[PDB]
């Protein structure tokens, strides 16, 4: 098993992530992080060329989205669907009408003699970490109030790692340069995919204007991984307000989410950037790209959407197989 | 394979042209495609009636979405894609603004079209539908929009007639099918669609309403245009009616509508419209001996449950024919491939 | 071959009765069915607690029309028929007049049961599921309705003290179970529907309840009949009380019920003391204050056991209507 210079143990990796809760981006080591990657591959190849997906037959699951959340939902259910799996949905509820006087603990401690796993996506915090005290089977975080999200931190890092796969080789001569660009105080995403990137050698530059920086606690979250593999640099974290400075020699250009510009994306704002930049967006997009953007080769935000199907078959695969693999 | 026992259907090559069509308009479905359907919806039939295996389309994944409630049409693709041993995802109970939350209808269908091998659509906007298709690289089957597009509603319309009139397929100068359409014809799109499919045959028409409600010139000029360009059309194609007793003379089939109460001004309009086409065994004794009587459901009070018992009464097979056909599209659509052993064949 | 201990379970003969039944009260259930129940809830159970393969009903499409919220008992059914390798349409989110957008529940379910093998339905309204199974081509599950009838929750409850307490299948004269309700007893539809099947058996009763919240009549009539159908009933079979300390002695099972205040009875590790050693602690769910968090570490409390038996239960019920099967072999067998 091999992802062009590592050889993956996937066999000791299974074993090692059978059951594995995933709430955090910190929950995945590096081992687990390459055969996520490896096996996200695999399930791209074998759906792209029409063979047969069911890799993971006889489970079934839960799905409790306690907010509306219908794309992160329904690929999630797509993923369990294609592996040969089964699944039944709680939806368009919230928090008070599915726990209608009913303690998390009791729902979860219960739900989970149901089922093999539960997929679980609440705006509150303390309602995921309460369901994994409680809960008899392993739990995928789909998105909570505190900002984790895993996979679309692991899908972000596909995409990347799809153009620039250098970024796996924690090589000294072989930096990966990123723009997080928007609302940098609020964009959770980039929180979790700062810190999973952070693990290599990477440098950032944040394009905020003014009010909507960058917090602290992330800046030192970066600082201390970036220092830990010997990557740490006074030019490891760059500041802008602008497109024009901040767009400037990065790999990856990474746009969020708004709500109410010095920052939207057009092919004019995109002329002085690499000709191999990669331009993701967790989506929803708002203004932030302009549909011309579509056209633009430099754009894979749409690709990096399709990859959430692959990566979630992944991390299915991983934690709830009993057990050949999915190769080629 | 062969239907009518006249007309042979080489289904492999069919499948080959309607592999990963979208299905939106009636007017899509083609002389050839229509008998596939007729077709493989008959062996459908069969199988499901036999508790044979009907595991036909197995290893596909589709995603139901339904921006307006209506559970008839949503369970029956849900069940058609899981008899064939599919597997769905569904969005239900939701609306277009709720769903499409501050996201464009093409950013929404790019991304979806990418999780699932098909898409089945129902949005009261018809613009949605038309840019759900324009944006999706999967196929879609609208499920019924606001301009009145509800293909597989035709589509089993026309199955249910062609069971017990199947001369309706030859174009037959000597072979008529006299239908009476009843009830609101304004708002009923449903006579709308299934008047320009059997208009493409030998069919005249008994439009039965009362003023108000009567058919639009549109779909007249499209049926006359049709019956014209196959040489079956006569001072005898089209006639109105504005009651029963003379509506209802020598027509093989009564398709009756629903008269909704917020069509009227008031209850006494309503009442007056009601009860003058409400459907007896009394207005039913000078019908023909073999006339059916569909209605696309759901039923209020346009028939009397006594006419339930009737044997002219086929309306609850009509909605069962809905399984069948969406069965049969299914699979003529999505299956990655043919040979004559893998296809249905009672 | 099928054996539950000591009762030899003739699971062909007793599924050729079952085949295509609606199950819609406990009093649908017979002995034989009970015991046939009894004994395939057993082996789903071995089988899923090994991770072997429960596929025993494959190739059906289950509608599940659920009109009120229902959470626990609609998952449980959905698990279910998946587990089992079936599949399911689901309708929810609905109440009764918005499904029913003017149209008849007999046009609503004639219609439905042409599409699928079988319907399992929530309905606050006793009449809709009554009409439902007069108009269903399909065999019905009643899955809870108006009238107090819940037949899965009272089969997973008796599974429940089954497991604990096998005497109870014997209707042996020296052999009798205690059990204590606690609570509402008025509202508690779930305490009538198991007393009812309960008092088929030899059985004693305690009603703990204030004065307002008594067991009815009609259902105190019922055990009385049942008991003296199988020469169970005396003077001692039922006895009534307003406090838990002299309710709760001497009992096998103590079930508390929901009373939504819409104080006397909560349930501490104080007050069960002086129960039995081998007494079990059952609740329906969802609990409010009956029972403290602190009795989930007492080794007497089921009640999450419970819950998970439901899973079992539905679906050896599932099993066994809906096979299509003829054969001794094709059965679980643990
Ligand atoms: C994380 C991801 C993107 C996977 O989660 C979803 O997709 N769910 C969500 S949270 C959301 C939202 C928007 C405003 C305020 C608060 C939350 C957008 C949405 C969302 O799905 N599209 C909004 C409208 C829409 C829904 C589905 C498809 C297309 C558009
Ligand atoms: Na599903």
């Amino acid at each position: 098993y091999i992802n062009s210079k590592y050889k993956i143990d996937l066999d000791k990796i299974m074993t090692k992530m059978k059951n594995k809760s995933v709430i955090n981006i910190d929950d995945v080591d590096d081992e687990e992080l390459l055969a996520i990657l490896y096996t996200s591959k695999q399930f791209e190849k074998i759906l792209k060329n029409n063979e047969d997906s069911k890799y993971l037959e006889n489970k079934v699951f839960c799905s409790v989205f306690l907010e509306p959340s219908t794309r992160t939902r329904c690929s999630f259910d797509a993923a369990i669907l294609k592996l040969g799996s089964k699944v039944l949905n709680i939806t368009d509820m919230n928090s008070t009408s599915f726990y209608k006087g009913e303690t998390v603990e009791d729902a979860f401690k219960i739900l989970s003699t149901y089922v093999d796993g539960i997929i679980y996506r609440d705006p509150s915090k303390k309602n995921v970490d309460i369901a994994v005290s409680s809960s008899s089977k392993p739990i995928i975080n789909a998105g909570n109030g505190t900002g984790e999200h895993p996979t679309q931190s692991l899908l972000d890092f596909y995409t990347i790692h799809n153009y620039f796969p250098f970024i796996l080789d924690r090589n000294i001569n072989k930096k990966l340069n990123i723009a997080f660009v928007g609302d940098l105080k609020n964009g959770r995403t980039v929180h979790s995919l700062s810190k999973l990137l952070s693990r290599y050698n990477v440098s950032f530059n944040f394009v905020s204007c003014k009010s909507l920086n960058i917090p602290k606690d992330i800046v030192n979250t970066i600082t201390y991984n970036l220092k830990k593999n010997n990557f740490y640099s006074d030019d490891s974290i760059k500041y802008f307000d602008n497109l024009e400075e901040g767009l400037e020699d990065v790999h990856i250009i990474y746009m969020t989410r708004i709500q109410k510009n010095a920052f939207i994306l057009s092919n004019k704002t995109l002329e002085n950037t690499r000709d191999d930049t990669k331009i993701l967006h967790p989506l929803p997009r708002v203004n932030e790209i302009k549909v011309e953007v579509d056209s633009n080769p430099k754009s894979v935000y749409f690709t990096q959407a399709e990859n959430g199907l692959y990566v979630r078959m992944a991390l299915l695969y991983l934690i709830f197989s009993s057990t050949s693999h999915p190769q080629f």
